[PDB]
């Protein structure tokens, strides 16, 4: 997260860290056994780390659970990143409490101007790499579809939306992929891509979760 602030320990209880010997992507806990992340974060050997604040120190509240299976959306296109969503089923259910809790899926899509909270352990530099130990937060609004398409002509599908600041300076970045975009207590987006990080007129692009609620429910119901 570039231009964000320290969230504060366990103030984002649905945030998870996907780990393979190091933190490589974020995710959101949606129930005690399932996590939603981005398809481009897929790899084998994933350990899901819940209740984290400092990812380099065991401070208490952490729950490390292996993923039993990862389900990348069948229509995921790695070239366009269209349908960049994946579901991860945990080997055992997580113990939910105040520090580890699930986030609700939306019942409707959000409008432009909605303010959302984006969090993660991704790079904090737009020009260089600096990875933080604790979780960073950023409040960002959803932009209009016209501003988004104007910024990324020909690259935005109906399953994506832009959120951020056209002036640059505040944005999600590499390492934040797969993490949550929460607006009014509902998971509306998944950190997906962007051109560089926090560049002027190049806002972040997110997977539009409201387009996938039935798919998520049907897939969880059959696995
Ligand atoms: N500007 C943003 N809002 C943004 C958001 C998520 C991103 N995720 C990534 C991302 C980038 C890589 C690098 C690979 C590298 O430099 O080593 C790449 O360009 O392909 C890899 C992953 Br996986 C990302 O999620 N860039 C991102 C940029
Ligand atoms: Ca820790
Ligand atoms: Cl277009």
């Amino acid at each position: 997260i570039v231009g964000g602030y320290t969230c504060g320990a366990n103030t984002v209880p649905y945030q998870v860290s996907l780990n393979s010997g190091y933190h490589f992507c974020g995710g959101s806990l949606i129930n005690s056994q399932w996590v939603v992340s981005a398809a481009h974060c897929y790899k084998s050997g994933i350990q899901v780390r819940l209740g984290e604040d400092n990812i380099n120190v065991v401070e208490g509240n952490e729950q490390f659970i292996s993923a039993s299976k990862s389900i990348v959306h069948p229509s995921y296109n790695s070239n366009t990143l269209n349908n960049d969503i994946m579901l991860i089923k945990l080997k055992s259910a997580a113990s939910l409490n105040s520090r580890v809790a699930s986030i609700s899926l939306p019942t409707s899509c959000a409008s432009a101007g909605t303010q959302c909270l984006i969090s993660g352990w991704g790079n904090t530099k737009s020009s260089g790499t600096s990875y933080p130990d604790v979780l960073k937060c950023l409040k960002a609004p959803i932009l209009s579809d016209s501003s988004c398409k104007s910024a990324y002509p020909g690259q935005i599908t109906s399953n994506m939306f832009c959120a951020g600041y056209l002036e640059g300076g505040k944005d999600s970045c590499q390492g934040d992929s797969g993490g949550p975009v929460v607006c009014s207590g509902k998971l509306q987006g998944i950190v997906s891509w962007g051109s560089g990080c926090a560049q002027k007129n190049k806002p972040g692009v997110y997977t539009k979760v409201c387009n996938y609620v039935s798919w998520i429910k049907q897939t969880i119901a059959s696995n």
